[PDB]
DNA sequence: TGAGACGGGGACT
DNA sequence: TAGTCCCGTCT
């Protein structure tokens, strides 16, 4: 078992956590694209579409980012058969600055089974959600189910996480199971059984604007009266959930003691070449040469100016980059190859230097443009399936032309 | 099982 | 400044 100073073992401490933290809601929710069209879609699958769609964009994303994203995706596609027809491509276009863009993808892939196998209609509980739409893991299912459905599921993402690991003082790591197991179900018990979806948009909502990260606002907190964090720097614990013996305790870090901070490693650092070929183009010019990623691995099936991964004791080679620019474009004047600098892009895994070049031909190349190859207007590029680095790289190509 | 793969940026010091 | 933390799913 566990301890009750880290369960809700009163009633009366989960009714008063759902009307307090829900009449905090009533009065302070954000105005979002997708609660509007939630609150007004009577058509459940409609409704359910909406919602999928703001619960894939805000994994791992945070809601300013979403705002302008969704609003695009909507007035794109705005029904499921809609997204259904879509094209990868085109789904990669609208996805472009996103991040994470396999999440595009599968919610086409999920929305192309949902009209083509199940006649459009979406499966109505965050166990089915799960089990049948591609993407949708433990969170979005109950994220549609209890705001589209109002089915009583409760939900744990990082806000609800951090707002949990306080009001109950958890401080042990959060990421392992036997916690993560503890997380959800305190989560499961505190969802309001007659309002689950407003519950859990409530909690997440707290920890994004008063149960911050850093310097929360205790101050303003409605739920300050459930959580044993607060009142410890104003009933103690007798384990498993507190923090472990090697695990400091900090008196200037407050209830940020909770939840435990995971020390990540630093991103390991690769090197790449790649190079923007320009040709003056006709009407409209000049164009710029693309190329696809593998539909593997990073990135995958985005467009990139070619590139070539280097060693970093050859981050400044020119054998490699020139060899890749040849397949696409035949033979080439090297000494035409221009440096213009570097640019740094930041994965949450990677660190890449790429070492930018520039090469621009006097008119079309010589043999015939391969297939796999597409030259690009500048306009064309800037709406096209690419990368935020490879938007870095244009920008600074654009800079260094006169 | 679980720990790394998988993007980009907003908001703190 | 230039960091630092942090906003799920899958294999
Ligand atoms: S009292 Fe402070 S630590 Fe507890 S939930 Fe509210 S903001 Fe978070
Ligand atoms: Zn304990």
């Amino acid at each position: 078992s566990v301890s009750p100073y880290h369960l809700f073992s009163d009633v009366a401490d989960v009714t008063a956590f759902r009307s307090n933290l829900l009449s905090w809601y009533d009065q302070e929710k954000r105005d979002l694209p997708w609660r509007n069209l939630a609150k007004e879609e009577a058509n459940s699958d409609r409704r359910a579409y909406a919602v999928w769609v703001s619960e894939v964009m805000l994994q791992q994303t945070q809601v300013a980012t979403v705002i302008d994203y969704y609003t695009r995706w909507m007035q794109k596609w705005p029904k499921l058969q809609d997204l259904a027809s879509a094209s990868l491509e085109e789904v990669n276009q609208l996805w472009s600055g996103l991040g994470y863009y396999s999440r595009g993808r599968r919610l086409q892939e999920g929305a192309r089974k949902v009209v083509e196998e199940l006649g459009g209609h979406m499966p109505r509980t965050a166990e089915t959600l799960q089990q049948l739409l591609p993407g949708v893991g433990r969170y979005t299912a109950g994220a549609i189910a209890s705001i589209a459905f109002d089915q009583v599921t409760g939900v744990v993402d990082g806000n609800v996480l951090r707002v949990l690991c306080r009001v109950r003082a958890i401080g042990a790591d959060p990421t392992s199971t036997l916690v993560s197991h503890h997380l959800w179900n305190l989560a499961q018990q505190l969802v309001d059984p007659a309002r689950p979806g407003d519950f859990n948009q409530a909690a997440m909502e707290l920890g994004a604007t008063v149960c911050t990260p850093q310097r929360p606002l205790c101050s303003h907190c409605p739920v300050q009266s459930l959580c044993r964090a607060y009142q410890r720097v104003q009933e103690e614990c007798a384990c498993q959930l507190c923090l472990t013996s090697s695990s400091p305790w900090d008196p200037s870090m407050g209830v940020a003691n909770f939840p435990r901070k995971a020390s990540r490693r630093p991103p390991r650092e690769e090197y790449s070449a790649t190079c923007v070929v320009e040709q003056p183009g006709a009407i409209g010019g000049p164009l710029v040469l693309l190329v696809q990623r593998p539909d593997s691995g990073l990135l995958a099936g985005l467009w990139e100016f070619p590139s070539v991964t280097l060693e970093p004791s050859e981050q400044h080679q020119h054998k490699a980059l020139l060899q890749e620019l040849q397949r696409w474009c035949g033979p080439l004047p090297a000494i035409r190859l221009q440096h213009l600098g570097e640019v740094i892009h930041i994965f949450s895994h990677i660190k890449l230097t790429y070492q930018v070049y520039s090469l621009a031909l006097d008119q079309a190349p010589a043999s015939t443009a391969p297939p796999g190859a597409r030259w690009l207007t500048w306009e064309e590029f800037c709406n096209a399936a690419v990368s935020t680095a490879m938007k870095k790289v244009f920008r600074m190509y654009e800079d260094h032309r006169q």
